[PDB]
C-alpha cells in the first residue's frame, strides 16, 4: 500500500548484519501532515536473504498483540525487490537503552511489569507455533513507560508441523551467550530454548545494563579471557554442562533469582512454560504491591 516516492528519509535507528532500520515519515500529500513509521530493508539483497525476508514479513503480518510491534504494510520499487518492511514507530527505543537511561527511576515492581509483558507476547508468539530464538533487551521496545513489545523477528522460525524444535546452523556469529545448551551443541530450537533465553532477559533487567554484569562480561569472566576463537564457545559448553549460571544480580530478590535458575534448567523438558513464568512474576508483582 506504500509508495517509495513518499517515504521520506529522517535517521537510522539500527544497522546489523543482513538489514537495518529507519526512521521515516510517510508524507504522500507533500504537506507534512503524514504519520512517522519504522522502515526495515536488506542490505545485501541475495535471494535467499529475500525468500527469508518474505517469511518474516508474512510471520509479522499473522501477528496481532498488545506486546508485538504492529506491522503496516510492504512498499516496492520498480520490479518487485528493493523491497521494504513498514512498522509502527515506538519512541522510546530499544529496552536495554530505556532502562540504563532512568535506572535510578525505575523499581523492581515496573521491571516486573515488563516482564510480563514480555511473557505474555512470547506465550502468544508459540500459540502459533513460532520460535523467537533471538530475545534479548536490545530487541525489546518500548512504546511507553508502561508498555514494552517484542520488536524484531529476522530469526523468527516457524515450527515443523511433525516436530517441537527446529535445527539451524547459520553462517556468520550467533549470539551464544544467550542460547540455550542444546542450541550451542545440536543446533536446536525450541520453545524451551527461547525459556532458557527469557531468563537471560530477566538477568539483564535486575542487573540494570550495568557495563560490566553484561551477560558476555560475566561469562567471558567466568572462562577466562584467554579463550581464543571457536574455543571460546567449546568452553562455554562445558561450564553449562557442570551448572555453572550467571551470578544473581545486585539487589535481586532470592525469589526471581529462583526463575532466572529454574529457566536455565539443563533439562530441557524441565524449564517452565511462559504461562506459568507470568502466574509466578504476576503473584511476585501483586504481593509487592
Ligand atoms: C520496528 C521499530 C519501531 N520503532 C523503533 N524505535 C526506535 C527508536 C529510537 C531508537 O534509538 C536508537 C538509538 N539511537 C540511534 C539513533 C537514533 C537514536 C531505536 C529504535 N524501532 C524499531 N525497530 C528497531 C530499531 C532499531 C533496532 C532494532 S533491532 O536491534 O532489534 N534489529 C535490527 C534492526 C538490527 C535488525 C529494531
Amino acid at each position: 500500500q506504500f509508495e517509495e516516492r513518499h517515504l521520506k528519509f529522517l535517521q537510522q535507528l539500527g544497522k546489523g548484519n543482513f538489514g537495518s532500520v529507519e526512521m521515516c515519515r510517510y508524507d504522500p500529500l507533500q504537506d507534512n501532515t503524514g504519520e512517522v513509521v519504522a522502515v526495515k530493508k536488506l542490505q545485501h539483497s541475495t535471494e535467499e536473504h529475500l525468500r527469508d525476508f518474505e517469511r518474516e514479513i508474512e510471520i509479522l503480518k499473522s501477528l496481532q498483540h498488545d506486546n508485538i510491534v504492529k506491522y503496516k504494510g510492504v512498499c516496492y520499487s520498480a520490479g518487485r525487490r528493493n523491497l521494504k518492511l513498514i512498522m509502527e514507530y515506538l519512541p522510546y527505543g530499544s529496552l536495554r537503552d530505556y532502562l540504563q537511561k532512568h535506572k535510578e527511576r525505575i523499581d523492581h515492581i515496573k521491571l516486573l511489569q515488563y516482564t510480563s509483558q514480555i511473557c505474555k507476547g512470547m506465550e502468544y508468539l508459540g500459540t502459533k507455533r513460532y520460535i523467537h530464538r533471538d530475545l534479548a533487551t536490545r530487541n525489546i521496545l518500548v512504546e511507553n513507560e508502561n508498555r514494552v513489545k517484542i520488536g524484531d523477528f529476522g530469526l523468527t522460525k516457524v515450527l515443523p508441523q511433525d516436530k517441537e524444535y527446529y535445527k539451524v546452523k547459520e553462517p556468520g556469529e550467533s549470539p551464544i551467550f544467550w542460547y540455550a545448551p542444546e542450541s550451542l551443541t545440536e543446533s536446536k530450537f525450541s520453545v524451551a530454548s527461547d525459556v532458557w533465553s527469557f531468563g537471560v532477559v530477566l538477568y539483564e533487567l535486575f542487573t540494570y545494563i550495568e557495563k560490566s554484569k553484561s551477560p558476555p562480561a560475566e561469562f567471558m569472566r567466568m572462562i577466562g579471557n584467554d579463550k581464543q576463537g571457536q574455543m571460546i564457545v567449546f568452553h562455554l559448553i562445558e561450564l553449562l554442562k557442570n551448572n555453572g549460571r550467571l551470578p544473581r544480580p545486585d539487589g535481586c530478590p532470592d525469589e526471581i533469582y529462583m526463575i532466572m535458575t529454574e529457566c536455565w534448567n539443563n533439562n530441557v523438558n524441565q524449564r517452565p512454560s511462559f504461562r506459568d513464568l507470568a502466574l509466578r512474576v504476576d503473584q511476585i508483582r501483586d504481593n509487592m504491591a
